DNA sequence: GGACAAGTCT
DNA sequence: AGACTTGTCC
């Protein structure tokens, strides 16, 4: 019961944050996090490890939500899918359990489910949340993006934001995490020339 | 019975041979030609009308076929089709009489037939020899182009060429021509980018 | 990692 | 029409 998903940001109880692994500064990375802009850049398909961080353990069955969202205060009330022309190229969309419509995917888990809303027809993936491993105290969850940010008739060349929320078995948002997510083909020049076009601006 | 289908020219005992009308010299052009290069530039979906020359009247049932093919010889063998993006697209192909995945269509004509090769998968587009209309030496076909020569996933910025074969009821290529064919969104910057290209060179 | 290329914004 | 943008070649 909720058409446009609140990108505010809300620090949980449990102080909801996430963050990344200091992704390669080179231009050739496959993927790389402006905390300036508050940005991530990922090259398509290619595997994005997210660090969420968590301070107090949550109730068991609480999980983790990640969908998509439109900048564009016109667009925003569009639901982003993965572009037409991706959602039947047979590179991908063919040997995965992930649905060929959803723009978000995790890699390496069998526990993660896709749901579509049915009255809004949002795209989501929740995985339940998982204990940090032993010895490391933030958790880890591998995202993949299934679309180009320029794709034709997919999110044409328009923003969109990435909402990570952590949700309990009812489905209670208790921290919500957001931030603008950019998929291109060169993440480590078009970062750059985002930030320095952020300061003389 | 033609997998590759022959790109090279051959004039046959009609002096089969295309030209073009105006060309509005205009960057802003929809369209233009070059019989410098011999190439095409069409914007996408806008209208292209070809001026056919005919010679001597050909036998009755008579027509004409227009097939796009790649010029890349190592694509050659790809069947050309509209990219899997504008195969879906509901901007033009969800209310025409031509197939969504043909590239090239003909506008104003109900007799016009689209054909894929049972054997070859090619697509292409005949209708049937039509007379000069009365006065006038050129008879005229108007054709349609729903795929930039840039798109994603189908001819993705790899050139083709656009083969108007002249045949008969039973298929005998009496006449063909044979043309390099750019769709792109700025027709004359192109062109005149080529041409300059083309010298210095 | 630089530069070309080509669709689109203004 | 000029220029930006962004995927892709080299
Ligand atoms: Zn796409
Ligand atoms: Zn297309």
């Amino acid at each position: 019961h909720e058409f446009i998903p609140s990108n505010t940001d809300y620090p949980g109880p449990h102080h909801f944050e996430v963050t990344f692994q200091q992704s390669s500064t080179a231009k050739s990375a496959t993927w790389t996090y402006s905390p300036l802009l508050k940005k991530l850049y990922c090259q398509i398909a290619k595997t994005c490890p997210i660090q969420i961080k968590v301070s107090t353990p949550p109730p068991p069955g609480t999980a983790i939500r990640a969908m998509p969202v439109y900048k564009k205060a016109e667009h925003v009330t569009d639901v982003v899918k993965r572009c037409p022309n991706h959602e039947l190229g047979r590179d991908f969309n063919e040997g995965q359990s992930a649905p060929a419509s959803h723009l978000i995917r995790v890699e390496g888990n069998n526990l993660s489910q896709y749901v579509d809303d049915p009255v809004t027809g949002r795209q989501s993936v929740v995985v339940p949340y998982e204990p940090p491993q032993v010895g490391t105290e933030f958790t880890t969850i591998l995202y993949n993006f299934m679309c180009n940010s320029s794709c034709v008739g997919g999110m044409n060349r328009r923003p969109i934001l990435i909402i990570i929320t952590l949700e309990m078995r009812d489905g209670q948002v208790l921290g919500r995490r957001s931030f603008e997510g950019r998929i291109c083909a060169c993440p480590g020049r078009d970062r750059k020339a985002d930030e320095d076009h952020y300061r003389e601006q």
